């Protein structure tokens, strides 16, 4: 049920931060890649096939006590 983002080799994309966010919380933002307009998003630039995989967004609370998380896959062609 995670949702895919395809591009083509050597373009740049926007990866979509999938958290369930609350649009009127600030929020600071932290991104992995799980190996073993829209806010938050992840900027990749000149892509490769190395680039493929699966991502997390981590969004953290103002206060620091919460944070929401959400997954996305990549597939660069």
């Amino acid at each position: 049920g995670t949702p895919e983002v395809k591009v083509a080799s050597s373009e740049d994309v926007d990866l979509p931060c999938t958290a369930p966010w609350d649009p009127q919380v600030p929020y600071t933002v932290s991104w992995v890649k799980l190996l073993e307009e829209r806010p938050y998003s992840l900027k990749i630039r000149n892509t490769t096939s190395s680039n493929s995989g699966t991502y997390r967004c981590t969004l953290q609370d103002p206060d620091g006590q919460r944070n929401l998380s959400g997954k996305v896959i990549l597939r660069v062609t």
